[PDB]
């Protein structure tokens, strides 16, 4: 899917950039934002064409509140702000954001350059509220030391899971994406043995093999994020998580970013993680990870994004 | 297609693992085997996701007999055990195999790791009967020194040639695969001149150009493996041949592996090779290569495989 | 795509070869040529399969006069010879060509070797009339110093821009290609400031960013090559331009090659460049670039090419 | 070199990490720090060996005050704290730093992971006072758009420029390094024409060609940073500058890091830049760049570091 | 060092071939062997030059006994057959070998081809006794899942550790190499917890960090293989260990290969491993790994090798 | 040897550029040429630094006649114009050239860009008389289809063979290089069988193995270019040959370029090839290859090159 905005199905990359911005309250601000995001193919190619491989991609997401400013009476079926959750000890806050740019490439300079051009074009019309420079960490691992992304659906399965279909024809090809910037307590996580960490996750650490059923805890990250409806049909999401961090401020992080054709799936996963199934049987990754943001965005298909205003 | 099992249409790779196994007669065995293969996506991703490029692939083949132990009520139009051939000079054996794992990656370690995890999860339920570690040799050559795989169908031609279509709709997306582990007589091949070797194969050696029509022997490997029907229509297979060997055992091999939507095509090629066309006019490649195995498998589509 | 002839939508490559040829007068010449181009998949795979990555591609174009010698039976709707243009300052000549081979690969040797096999196979039946060895120059730049190709359509847009569809169903999958070999006056170009060069092209030089609507001159290259119909729909072409040159001859060039499902789009860009829009307001790029060739070809789909 | 600490002469990399730290007051803090830096080869290999290519490097610098806490016994001839400069328009501050870790690799994860291990191992004994994640920007450019590093000495010239020799034999193989973290005023920079920017730097922008002697302004960055002794001998430094920034903070930076066997060379460049040569005639780069840090370190050879 | 035999100091590679041969008792044999190895540069270049990067290398080892058949009047200070070890629980055999070919490249095909040409040129004059195809496993790990080779000496440390110096001047540039083909008990190793495995090795598993001094078992592989003399001086070897295996035979191996300027260092390591220090306190790696071979060779400098 | 002019010992590359120029007769011309070549490190780094790998190299050679214009009374011991040879059917002509630029890199654009900058700086002061764009052809082969360069010395052996030592201390580190642009008769060469081609060369075609002694013809390319003096000491040269060609003008070529500390070795090789040993027993490669140029150049060390004028 070379140099085309809204390519949700892109495979993992060595570098990413996650930018979340809040749009200004004016009509000028709205119009500038609308010009930039609807012409996003411009800077995408301005930057990406310079690398022969064409690895650069950019997915634009729009928040529920800003969507209603730019497209009042045409609205994807499930667009709403992020639903915050409050467990006894761990919570998923809902944090501001009208615009998401999820940028991936084989190199840092390409992500940075595109972000620079996007930010420059928006000028005073929007403000960056969250910025994360993701990087691949060894053999596709996160900073907890586990391979992160293994069971992502691919090919047809990825399209089926991520992309709006016949349920909502006016927005076919779009998606819904949720982000959360997690920070880890590395000290506390290191007090665990490998075997305990594997029980927390649901897979072996080095070898990345799923624990067998008889050894798989009911509150493992894997068990809690396995979604099968009443009819026995599995429901998956597409994740593009990346490590990030700052050694001086002791930030070791995982940027969660998951796409679904219906955010009810992602939301159910989150509520299973934070609230438990059975109730109180929550995801122990959360003992070692604290979400600092939580925002949902609608990802319009190319055709819809280009029509805005 | 990234990290999806039963991806028959994958381009050539630097490394291969060909694993042929036989299943236990037991019923725990039938079940374990069934669990490992119907969930093969699991180990594929467990290993393959660790490589940024996601080059790892795995095609699972099921022998006719073991297919009957596991899906009795439904069977693909052309599933049967490998038809042995007994020709004038040369013979193709029919050797045992219930399960085929055709593994490819950019790296050896990925092939080995995936194999290791497949074998470990099968435990005592099945036994490795043939293991081949294939490798790319220079510019896509076999150990006979010819570029090997040149005329393979690609893209749409490849799908049409290898993948079960409207003609057997319950098994669309599947394929039939035949393997044969060939061992070469390197001394004997080396006593031929380049030009004689070219006559045997059907193409120039260094340049990999197909001989002119007037200079093309009627028993050249290329002529014998060219299939045209009565309407004038060509029928092709998709080969993923790799070299392999052991210097201490003086083994120098080409691992043959061919996919077709209908094994009749591959079987006819084998027939023209081993029996000759006209009869006795056989493939001289056979004078320097001996098939140590010979096994046919059904390659179920990913949907069919995941039900079991 | 992989090693398939007529792959119009291939992404940019490190190297390419542009070969333009005129065919001989005899019916023999016309048969040899038809034989070569209709079997072009042979040499394509013979060379291309030798590279693991399979980057080698080859698009064959056929000029209008030659097409009539071979298929007076049926014609693509827009096939005609290249139309010369005579502007107030610059002219685009129409120069001979019956056949185009547009060859791309990750490596020069692959392009060269494919060209070698093609030319050898054609022998006396054809003569090379123009030959250009294109190369990538830094971060996708032309020798004028500007990123060249930025706004090419990609993916579905590329197919909708370049590939013949419902409008001419007999030749669906084909395309039309125009080539022009441009030589630059480098010393003249360098007398301009970067800002002046930016106003000539329509984008900033290092950063490759389109000039704002109100800083875009009406005769900028970008402005003149923007084609918008009465219904507000933009019409794009697919360009595969490469740098070339010779330091001893002081030749510094850009080889233009542009594919479109309807060549009138490309032709209209050419007219607006050479004659200006409004008339007189011509493309200042032409003050530093002189086209030495100008030829139109029909690019038959694989099916149509293989039946010629 | 391969996975050896204090490899000053490594070529440029895709990624780097600049960590500046202040050590604690206690003798315990001074012992932990000495333990970590003297054993720095451990973490270097622990991380670095994991990459086949072995690109990971780590140069440890020690500030003058900290060096006295650890080796009041003997001092390198030119070790002193960074000298602040107060020019007519711009100033270079002297900011704290006892330790520098200058880490380079082909990959960000390697730099990050080495930094992680270093910081963890130091625990409470030290505090990170400045941290910069450098990255390569297109074809070796800084964020000002100019190729940055062109005239670095290489090979023998690099060793003669950067490495302590006969002049201070007790510390042979060591070096002296100055870091300054510069932030740019990008909107101001963009108001200049390319030609104006070229006159500020001393080279053409896209093509990276030194301006002719008679078009080179006397206050160009290149002119001011050319150091020629009375005997006509040029004295060069070794720079490993990288881009960095944060789009949300509008931070666009160049991290300066310059190695020399005698830091007076580097210091003299700094004085000529900030104060001008002649006085008043200062470097116009400083009109668009503000140094937020300024620190001098001694870079001990492996031997000396390993005995600390 | 490119395409030069006896390049002991080469960095790790993606692929290896370890070939151990015994020579014929005959005198034609002595001579043929002598011709093949003294001219080993020939085949090395014949194969290696075909790869642009020139990654192929070949170290030739000569057993003590065969060295006496071929260079009677001159012998290196420490050449002798491999000293077998018979410990409390575990034993290291002394297996036969006259010739060692330690081959490394970026690719398998280059290793195999070189091996093929070496074996072919030796003909009946010598017989392959052990053949191992080594491969890189993930991020420089052995099949026990630990990063393997981390603490290897590099650059000058590596030359000082592995290469014969002023202390045996007739053989400067040479080395002594010991091989041992280890096979692992994967089931048994898998019943240990990660933490127990870490205690056995001496380093953390995923992170490859060396255990703290207070947590470092006295029988950990690292402790046992740490050699410090009476003056306080450490002595190291250069290891080029690779993984290898066969899934059907359930073989999972680490091929040990260690180079030293003096085999006493390596022999002491082996002694501390197998016998323990204090006695009985042996290396628990040995509880999960069994040495199937054990052979010592002299690695002549390229000058010494080419005279024979 | 990163981005340093006169790096004679560089390993093979994917692309090369061979430029031969004749200097103008004036004093201005001489001075401009002298400025350009003595400052050659300038454009070398201006171009080469832009590629992270630093693969770009440039070796400057100076002809005997031009050397005497720029360095009248300091002269390397063996600098003379190319010695032409005249066999009964094949000849090695001596053709003009005062300057050689032998440029190598991993990419074409880098070779071309450096050549452009060099040519631009020389302006009217010199004229290109020969220009060849070399490329790697498959697995290090020439257009005859044989691996070409196999037995080149490497490392210490390469330094010993190519570079002036104690014999001529004032020019230590310099070298002497000879070029000849060969064109092949591809038709005639294809009428030979592989086995005959192997006898012409002295090695097997595909596998690149030296023919054994008992099968190695006395007029094979290998035999004729094997140089052993009376004392039994072998003398080698360092070659950087590359393919080149033009399909339209039916040019299929090999650019010969060989470096030696003493051109007597290269010259002896050439006379063995063209004249035979025994006499008339000439190199049969020459039945299929015709030299269109022949020029010798002195390659000054960096220090000597930078001192010129
Ligand atoms: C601290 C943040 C997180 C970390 C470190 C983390 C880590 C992991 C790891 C190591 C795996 C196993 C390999 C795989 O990707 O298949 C995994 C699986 C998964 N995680 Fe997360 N995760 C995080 C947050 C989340 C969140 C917030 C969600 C849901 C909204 C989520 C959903 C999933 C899903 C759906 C899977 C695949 C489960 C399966 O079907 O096997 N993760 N995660
Ligand atoms: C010792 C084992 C074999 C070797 C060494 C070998 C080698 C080759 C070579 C060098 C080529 C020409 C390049 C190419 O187009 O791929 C070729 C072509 C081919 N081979 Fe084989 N082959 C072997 C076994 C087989 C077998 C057992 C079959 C059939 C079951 C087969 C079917 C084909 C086909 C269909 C072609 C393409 C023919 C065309 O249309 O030109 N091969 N083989
Ligand atoms: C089954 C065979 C072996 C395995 C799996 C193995 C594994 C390892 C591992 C995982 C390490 C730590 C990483 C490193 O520094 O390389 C190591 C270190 C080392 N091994 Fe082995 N090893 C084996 C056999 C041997 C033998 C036979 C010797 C001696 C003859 C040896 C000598 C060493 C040495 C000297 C070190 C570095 C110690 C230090 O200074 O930290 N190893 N080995
Ligand atoms: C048409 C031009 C030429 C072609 C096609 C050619 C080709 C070859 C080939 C294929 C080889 C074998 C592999 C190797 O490089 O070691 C070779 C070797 C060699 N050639 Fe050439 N060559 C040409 C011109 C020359 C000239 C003019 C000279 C001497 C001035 C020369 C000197 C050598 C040398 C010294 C060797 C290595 C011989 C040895 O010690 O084994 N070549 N050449």
């Amino acid at each position: 899917a070379r140099l085309a905005p809204q390519a949700v199905l892109t495979p993992p990359s060595a570098a990413s950039l996650f930018l979340v911005l809040v749009a200004g309250d004016s009509d000028d601000d709205r119009a500038t934002v609308c010009d930039v995001i609807s012409g996003i193919d411009g800077p995408l190619k301005a930057v990406g064409f310079r690398e022969l491989a064409g690895s650069l991609s950019c997915v634009v997401g729009v928040g529920a509140q800003f969507w209603d400013r730019v497209s009042a009476s045409s609205k994807p079926a499930h667009l709403h702000p992020f639903v915050p959750l409050s467990g006894p000890v761990h919570s998923a806050p809902s944090t501001p954001g009208d615009l998401l740019f999820h940028i991936k490439a084989a190199r840092k300079d390409l992500c940075f350059e595109l972000g620079r051009q996007i930010v420059s074009a928006l000028g005073s019309a929007a403000t960056v509220v969250d910025e994360v420079h993701g990087f691949r960490y060894f053999d596709s691992r996160d900073l907890l030391g586990f391979v992160d992304g293994t069971e992502n659906p691919t090919d047809d399965d990825a399209a089926d899971s991520a992309l709006i279909g016949d349920e909502d024809p006016d927005f076919r090809g779009g998606s819904y994406v949720i982000v959360q910037k997690y920070l880890h307590d590395m000290s506390a996580w290191n007090t665990l043995s490998t075997e305990e960490q594997e029980r927390v996750i649901g897979r072996t650490k080095l070898e990345n093999v799923e624990l067998d059923d008889d050894a798989q805890p009911s509150n493992s990250h894997v068990t809690l994020n396995t979604i099968v409806d009443d009819d026995g049909v599995e429901h998956d999401i597409l994740r593009d998580n990346m490590a990030f961090g700052s050694l001086g401020e002791a930030e070791y992080g995982t940027y969660f970013i998951g796409y679904a054709k219906d955010p009810a799936v992602t939301e159910l996963m989150l509520r299973r993680m934070f609230l438990g199934e059975p109730p109180g049987n929550y995801d122990r990754v959360l003992d070692f990870s604290t979400a600092a943001t939580g925002t949902l965005f609608f990802v319009p298909s190319r055709d819809v994004l280009e029509s805005l205003g």
